[PDB]
């Protein structure tokens, strides 16, 4: 008797679920660098001059 | 009797669902940087120019 009988007339299947998740992550990084630079330069001038004035 | 009989006449399957999700992600990032530059310079030069004039 009662209403519940209908749930048996059609094969009702009540599915119920629950998921609980957690996560933790720690990333640690270290770095080092080192650079050097060595330059060398050289230059050479060479000039010539001719001037002629007639007044 | 009634209309509901038709549901049984032709096999009818009513399916429902409901997924309710929640998600919180918290990220904390810290960074440090240390630099150090040390340079050295040195330049030397020599010049010679000789001018001879006639008038």
């Amino acid at each position: 008797y009662g209403s519940d009988m209908y749930k048996y007339i059609e094969q009702v299947t009540d599915t119920q679920s629950q998921d609980l998740g957690k996560a933790i992550e720690n990333a640690i990084e270290q770095g080092q660098t080192k650079d050097r630079q060595q330059d060398k330069g050289h230059e050479e001038y060479k000039d010539y001059e001719d001037t002629i004035t007639k007044s």
